[PDB]
């Protein structure tokens, strides 16, 4: 009846992990079809996309050190997850984590969604801010929903193409 | 719009709260009105309850060793939380932590209960392993709203007594 196995030493267990915890993968959640989606993000990796959760999302940033750009008020805010540090981010809060070092590791809890609770990913533009391309999924499994929603992203000027000042967003690499 | 406010650093929070993180209080949540429920537990505490709840429970047991009093296949278990160990128990799974150290420390996450989702808390024969009491209930601050409940079996030899062979739970200590 212990569905996910018995308990088990983390740090070993990142260690034993740490090839995943880097490019290409960067990260491995650590107990499947559970409630709790449990995972632990390492580096380096930068984004440009933002992501629009429905439901909160806990971080506890274990080794190394890493920062999120959010919108915070209409505001584009930074919040940096020092090593150590633990957050938690309210629904829909727009979020778009940088992972600069190398070996970092950081622990990521979300939950579930139910059927018909859709999740956001949104591009904006550098030049004014506008929003320049939102999709929203229903999420069952971030590691092979969401590549090829980016690769469509990053594929497309269409998508990438500012509806405001009409500048064409890099795509990938910021 | 960051309403749990901005990350901080979690092993400086935990050596702040050292006092309250062993009796009489023993626990402190650490973000309020927030769907994640994360909670940090010390230590001693021995308890004779188990708990049923409805939904996933996470474990890290950041210092010090612990370990759970579980029921798992009608046979009754025991799960080391050593240093470092995480786990995560399946809904419903019949857990008693048992917190044998002063200055241990466990990170324990779990989700607020919809309406109409109850938590059981129930005692069990040592004589013959059968059921003795359960409670329900619709728990919105286990810090308070659980503290009357225990109490109430403790002082209640009807709610101890077992159904099955008669003899009298011990109460509050096994
Ligand atoms: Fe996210
Ligand atoms: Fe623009
Ligand atoms: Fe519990
Ligand atoms: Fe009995």
């Amino acid at each position: 009846m212990l569905t996910y196995g018995a308990p088990f030493n983390f740090p070993r267990w990142i260690d034993e992990h740490a090839h995943l915890l880097k490019p290409p993968v960067g990260n491995r959640q650590v107990w499947q079809d559970s409630d709790f989606i449990v995972t632990v993000v390492g580096g380096p990796n930068h984004r440009t996309d933002y992501h629009d959760d429905p439901l909160e999302e806990f971080f506890y940033q274990l080794r190394g050190n890493a920062y999120l750009n959010l919108w915070v008020d209409g505001r584009r805010e930074r919040a940096d997850l020092k090593e150590g540090d633990i957050f938690l981010l309210p629904p829909h809060v727009r979020h778009s984590p940088q992972r600069p070092e190398a070996g970092s590791a950081c622990l990521v809890i979300e939950r579930q969604r139910p059927a018909g609770m859709l999740d956001g990913f949104e591009w904006y533009c550098d030049a004014c801010g506008h929003l320049v391309h939102r999709v929203e999924v229903q999420l069952k499994s971030a590691v092979t929903d969401l590549p090829p929603l980016f690769e469509s992203f990053y594929a497309s000027e269409d998508k990438r193409r500012c509806p405001h000042c009409g500048q064409v967003h890099p795509g990938r690499a910021a």
